[PDB]
């Protein structure tokens, strides 16, 4: 028996990587079901046959997954934002982070097009990224002067998936590895060759979960007077309080309220 | 207005006054003479009978025989020792966990296993760890694997009734469980109490003989019953059921390996 990640799917043959060695595996004889469809990202236990073939015994229960593209067990969603063309937007970035955590994904932030960004504007984005760093995210600000392969190689261990709108430069990263979805090797893991549905979407989300996905509202929410305080019109609200003494950025709370209202309608 | 003689647990010990919890009510008790005359040696966790004096104080009558204890810190009558290990920072070690379980059972403590930092752990490593925890489960331990997402107060509340002591080394996430509650003190929870402790160490080559080690590998204990050899240490003895169960996969190699290393280490 061997364990590894499915990196490639084609006509019901699943290619599992085990310590850099590829095995062309299939489902064992019995399996056809609603719970019988492996995806790229799946961790499987398989029995070796014919040197580099095998028969999948179990698919481990997925920690997470996306439907478009179909990919499971994502270790880090990199949210890719351009500094210009279009302008860096905390409204958009806050939306993306919320959707990331709605799918249970760890996220980090990558800003592109530094070399096309006026330095005064660069310094504005820097102070904004420090508020995201306060909240708990890793942030990077790059342009054409930075080695993209080494950026990708240095990201945390495991499966990287890139997410972000068209034209932010995701393919500039994905073409150091590439030329449906396939995983490619990094020194300490993998990267998917297809972005996470680009401008990512929420799937099902209720108005009461949004505060969970603002990680600082989540934290500061723990002592709000009301049990399930939405931090909107509740008295004795510690989010309102931490906002008032400046440990929550106003744009974060503004975006929270906008999204809360959007989801209710 | 209540009864005269009461039984409960010492939750706090400060300068010769022993605070005793009787059904959620605290009584500050001591021996009924000069503190000098050293009559009782009570420890946090002790079950004691006292006579009620001046409303919410008392005279200790009797400390019941300890079912178990630690000397460091000094705490008796532990219902569950929770061994807290990180998945990462530092890396999960079946070597260290096996050692901790041996110390635990050497003090006749029931143990369970808590792994932290799931959220900092690459998913492929998480599944490796889930696969190792299933082996400890087959051996008969309760196991949990948590990160930041999980509700601590809730987990710490859902553990078996009575006194929980968390044990594990520096920087593993233990402080985080206790902050929903706050030498040593017990804090009330629904269904019992909880306390802290800084992990084990010089407790192996402290009171354990080479011949006891196999008692505290719970599956070696159980399989050892039908070894032909008297006092079988499962090393080179023939007609060894441990060696046999191992050969057919009922004992994990890493368990037998850790047993062998520890045995050789205590032969010094
Ligand atoms: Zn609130
Ligand atoms: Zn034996």
């Amino acid at each position: 028996m061997k364990t590894g990640r499915i990196v490639k799917s084609i006509s019901g043959v699943y290619q599992v990587d085990v310590n850099g060695e590829r095995f062309n595996t299939k489902p064992r004889g019995l399996f056809r079901k609603k719970k019988f469809s492996p995806v790229v990202g799946d961790i499987v236990e398989f029995e070796v046959q014919n040197i580099n073939e095998g028969y999948i015994h179990q698919v481990f229960e997925r920690e997470n997954e996306l439907k478009r593209p179909p990919v499971s067990n994502i270790d880090t969603l990199v949210i890719v934002m351009s500094a210009v063309e279009p302008n860096f937007s905390t409204q958009l970035l806050d939306r993306f982070l919320v959707i990331a955590h709605s799918y249970q994904l760890n996220a980090r932030i990558l800003v592109t097009k530094k070399d096309k960004t006026p330095i005064e504007k660069q310094f504005e984005i820097n102070e904004l990224l420090k508020i995201y760093e306060n909240i708990g995210y890793e942030t990077e600000f790059i342009g054409n002067d930075d080695d993209r392969k080494k950026i990708v190689e240095a990201w945390p261990a495991g499966l990287i998936v890139l997410s972000g709108q068209s034209g932010v430069g995701k393919s500039t990263f994905l073409n150091h590895y590439r030329p449906h979805v396939e995983l490619f090797e990094r020194q300490n893991g993998y990267i998917a060759d297809t972005p996470g549905f680009s401008a990512l979407d929420f799937d099902h989300i209720d108005k009461d979960e949004i505060k969970d996905y603002f990680l600082e509202l989540n934290r500061y929410g723990e002592t709000c007077k009301f049990r399930n305080c939405n931090h909107i019109k509740e008295p004795n609200c510690n989010v309102k309080h931490q906002l008032e003494i400046g440990n929550i950025a106003q744009f974060r709370y503004d975006h929270y309220l906008q999204l809360f209202n959007e989801i209710s309608n």
